[PDB]
């Protein structure tokens, strides 16, 4: 029953998922005089020389990249982590227009568009398992602002008419992620949860200070995709993002400045 609306978007997700409302949500404000630098926080190690990707798919509510996570091919490791956590997918939160899109926020600051690359706590043995722990996931996020092209967005958005609809998928491989990573590793990070139902509080957010750069026409490729299935009235998926949930009893710290 879930979406993006105004009678099943995020204001009515408690109903179904109760966590909706609980003590570590996801996203927020990032509000970067009040983080705090930790300078024990070490650099995020990003390994991804190997990564497999598989296949792209419309679920419906944005589209996810899925790579090959039964071994130790692309791995999120350092940062604040103690532990190696798997490469499982990617994917996008984005908005109607470049003045809105993001998650997380940053001074209140909106961007564009949010990429998320979910990684999973190889200690738990798998995706489905892990969410179920405190430690369970660890996402790497990147801020999108509208400028220069990204080259290594490019075959991602040239697949995207072939998924259009809900329920859609394609074979996607030898995608390799680094090409969405911006120069600097600089980030913050916080305890927080998944950002779509079921909102499980399993998340250590790992989220970089430097956006990098999409084309109008990189993200206007994003807002031609529909919400509904083949064969449905048209709803355009845009604006598939949460806003800035309470901060609670949480700090975020600050691997800078
Ligand atoms: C195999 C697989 C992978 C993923 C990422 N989600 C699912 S079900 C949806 C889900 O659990 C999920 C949705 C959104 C996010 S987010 N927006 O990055 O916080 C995450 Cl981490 C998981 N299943
Ligand atoms: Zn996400």
């Amino acid at each position: 029953h879930w979406g993006y609306g105004k009678h099943n978007g995020p204001e009515h997700w408690h109903k179904d998922f109760p966590i909706a409302k609980g003590e570590r949500q996801s996203p927020v404000d990032i509000d970067t005089h009040t983080a705090k630098y930790d300078p024990s926080l070490k650099p995020l190690s990003v390994s991804y020389d190997q990564a497999t990707s598989l296949r792209i798919l419309n679920n419906g509510h944005a589209f996810n990249v899925e790579f090959d996570d039964s071994q130790d091919k692309a791995v999120l490791k350092g940062g604040p982590l103690d532990g190696t956590y798997r490469l499982i997918q990617f994917h996008f939160h984005w908005g109607s227009l470049d003045g809105q899109g993001s998650e997380h926020t940053v001074d209140k600051k909106k961007y564009a568009a949010e990429l998320h690359l979910v990684h999973w706590n190889t200690k738990y043995g798998d995706f489905g398992k892990a969410v179920q722990q405190p430690d369970g996931l660890a996402v790497l996020g990147i801020f999108l602002k509208v400028g220069s092209a990204k080259p290594g967005l490019q075959k991602v958005v040239d697949v995207l008419d072939s998924i259009k609809t809900k329920g859609k998928s394609a074979d996607f491989t030898n995608f390799d992620p680094r090409g969405l990573l911006p120069e600097s590793l600089d980030y913050w990070t916080y305890p927080g949860s998944l950002t779509t139902p079921p909102l499980l509080e399993c998340v250590t957010w790992i989220v970089l200070k430097e956006p990098i750069s999409v084309s109008s026409e990189q993200v206007l490729k994003f807002r031609k995709l529909n919400f509904n299935g083949e064969g449905e009235p048209e709803e355009l998926m845009v604006d598939n993002w949460r806003p800035a949930q309470p901060l609670k009893n949480r700090q975020i710290k600050a691997s800078f400045k």
